[PDB]
């Protein structure tokens, strides 16, 4: 929300919830350039 | 169901796509520090 809020949005449909270690990214590809979404999916195909 | 798609990378990082939303949940405890910053630099140069 407003206030207390471990949520930080970077652009608009880019948001990250902070839970300690945990952290929450939500992406809406309606909204996010799909060159920053390929990236991000080319790092997490990287991991596995 | 059908109308979703759920996938594990590697421990502690996982996906849910729905819809255009894709939800993305990383353990920072267990997902490799090189890659969670290659991910926070994409994110910074958005802002």
């Amino acid at each position: 929300g407003s206030h207390m809020s471990s949520r930080h949005q970077f652009a608009p449909g880019a948001t990250v919830l902070y839970k300690g270690d945990k952290m929450v990214l939500n992406l809406d590809r309606s909204r996010v350039p799909t060159e920053c979404i390929e990236k991000i999916e080319a790092i997490l195909k990287e991991l596995e």
